[PDB]
This record gives C-alpha cells, sequence and structure tokens, in this order.
C-alpha cells in the first residue's frame, strides 16, 4: 500500500462562498482537522491552509486551498512539489454532482467530471500520475446550464445534514484511507445505507 501523505479539501474561499455546496471536500478537511487535533495554517507559500499530524512515523499534511477553485492545482502542486509528494500519495475532497446527498465514495484517477477543481489539480499534476478522490455527494440541478449556480448555492437544511452524514462515513473509514488501503475503504464505506 501507499500510505496518503497530502489530503486536500477543495473549495471557494471567502465569506461568499462559506457553506456552499462546492465547498463540501473543505468542510471534509475542516472536520477532519478537528478530529486530529490539527490546526490549519494560513500558508501563502502553498496558497491555502496547511496542517499536519503524524500517522504510522509518517507525516499527514491536509491543505485546503484558498485560491479560487479554477487555480487548486497551484496551491496542490506548490506542497506537493516541496515535501516530494507522489500523487499516488495524495487524495483530494471534493463535492459529487453525480451523487446524491448522504452518499460518499471513493476513486482512483479518473477525470474531473466537469470540476474545475480536480481540472486544475489533473493539469498542475499532470496525467500519468493517478490521485485518489473522496467524491461527497451533492446532488444535481438536473440541467448542464443550472451546475454552476447551483454549487455555488446553499442547499437546504435536509441536503446539508446528509452530506454532513457522508462525511461522518467517510471519517470513518479514516485509517484504511491512510493506510492507502482503497479496497477495504471502498468496501466499509460504499456499504454504507
Amino acid at each position: 500500500h501507499t500510505a496518503v501523505q497530502l489530503i486536500v479539501g477543495l473549495g471557494n474561499p471567502g465569506p461568499e462562498y462559506d457553506q456552499t455546496r462546492h465547498n463540501a471536500g473543505a468542510l471534509f478537511v475542516e472536520r477532519l482537522a478537528h478530529a486530529q487535533g490539527v490546526s490549519l495554517v494560513a500558508d501563502r507559500k502553498y496558497f491555502g491552509l496547511v496542517g499536519k499530524f503524524s500517522h504510522q512515523g509518517k507525516d499527514v499534511r491536509l491543505l485546503i486551498p484558498t485560491t479560487y477553485m479554477n487555480r487548486s492545482g497551484q496551491s496542490v502542486a506548490a506542497l506537493a512539489g516541496f515535501f516530494r509528494i507522489a500523487p499516488d500519495a495524495i487524495l483530494v475532497a471534493h463535492d459529487e454532482l453525480d451523487m446524491p446527498p448522504g452518499v460518499a465514495k471513493l476513486k482512483t484517477g479518473g477525470g474531473h467530471g466537469g470540476h474545475n477543481g480536480l481540472r486544475d489539480i489533473i493539469a498542475q499534476l499532470g496525467n500519468q500520475n493517478s490521485f485518489h478522490r473522496l467524491r461527497l455527494g451533492i446532488g444535481h440541478p438536473g440541467h448542464s446550464s443550472l451546475v454552476s449556480g447551483y454549487v455555488l448555492g446553499r442547499a437546504p437544511r435536509s441536503e446539508q445534514e446528509l452530506l454532513d452524514t457522508s462525511i461522518d462515513f467517510a471519517l470513518g473509514v479514516l485509517p484504511e484511507m491512510l493506510a492507502g488501503d482503497w479496497t477495504r475503504a471502498m468496501q466499509k464505506l460504499h456499504s454504507q445505507k
């Protein structure tokens, strides 16, 4: 297995985007940081908020880019490059349109699915090295022309509660994810309600 050394939580910075669907990834990392007693430091050198905690003798770093979503790769590449972290040791949490609230899944490699954050990360790191993704369901509005406004909207209470539940499920498989045991992680996670 390849142990995870970097967990990224995607989102837009600023009050305008706080609590919006498109920040689901950042929410996951915020929750994870709190649970692990990690302080997220604003480090301009990595264009985001950065923290770390030890696991099995190695530093696991948490990153929330504070660039625009569409320049997230700049942040990931800065931190990954500085600490010589290979893409296979990177986990990126993000909002997933193709899954409803309450559902979280894991995936290695693949495309960005219109997600411009993943898009930029894939561009900055390359196409030859896959990284792992924690896909946090936020639902789909039902038409492509509504996607932009939908992800930038604040979901109703019921949907926010469901997202929180999927995040709880995801944290439940943190031991497997940190170890790089994605088969077991998916087994335990994708079998949740």
